[PDB]
């Protein structure tokens, strides 16, 4: 699993469940084009995003859909979305997990890489 | 002032002086059109970026040049930029502050908004 994501609800201190997300890569045309995509899981996680032969180096977008997420909870949100845009570098092993926490108002995000 | 945006450094404790952003508003075609931009002061802060006349209901991207930030102080992050996407002025006139706070691997962006 070179790339995994998980997603966090700050408000009620949970995982964010069935958040849907597409992750882009960015093309030589300067357009992102869709790479994976999926919904997190009772543990607010998405695993399986992607296979170490596919995810070469590059710039890749994460797009998670936040502000479904808290329609379907009733809660009125600031963001359209949450954007994590980032470079992957194949120098030496490396495995990614990018982590998002939710508020309304408010998201911080963060990226736990390791070897 | 209808938009502000604040960017503080994590990592030294201090504003993050002299950090590019660019803001973009959603066209009827869907596309990103350019609305303003500018670089953050002594105080981190950017204001002057539109005018009340100017800033109409849409959707608007603020996308901050974090990158460059961290090079610049010989750092290698891992965000491309930090990007702030939402619907502003939908129940009438509105006053942002969009405030971002930076670390290398992390970033969290919040909005306090007043009528
Ligand atoms: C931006 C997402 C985020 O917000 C936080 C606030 C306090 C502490 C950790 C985090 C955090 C994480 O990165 C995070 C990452 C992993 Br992996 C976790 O298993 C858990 Br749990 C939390
Ligand atoms: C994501 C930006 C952010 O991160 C924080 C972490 C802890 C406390 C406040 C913040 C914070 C702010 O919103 C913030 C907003 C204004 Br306005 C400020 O004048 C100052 Br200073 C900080
Ligand atoms: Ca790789």
């Amino acid at each position: 699993c070179p790339l995994m994501v998980k997603v966090l609800d700050a408000v009620r201190g949970s995982p964010a469940i069935n958040v849907a997300m597409h992750v882009f890569r960015k093309a030589a045309d300067d357009t992102w084009e869709p790479f994976a995509s999926g919904k997190t899981s009772e543990s607010g996680e998405l695993h399986g995003l992607t296979t170490e032969e596919e995810f070469v180096e590059g710039i890749y977008k994460v797009e998670i859909d936040t502000k479904s997420y808290w329609k379907a909870l009733g809660i009125s949100p600031f963001h359209e979305h949450a954007e994590v845009v980032f470079t992957a570098n194949d120098s030496g092993p490396r495995r990614y997990t990018i982590a998002a926490l939710l508020s309304p108002y408010s998201y911080s995000t963060t990226a736990v890489v390791t070897n």
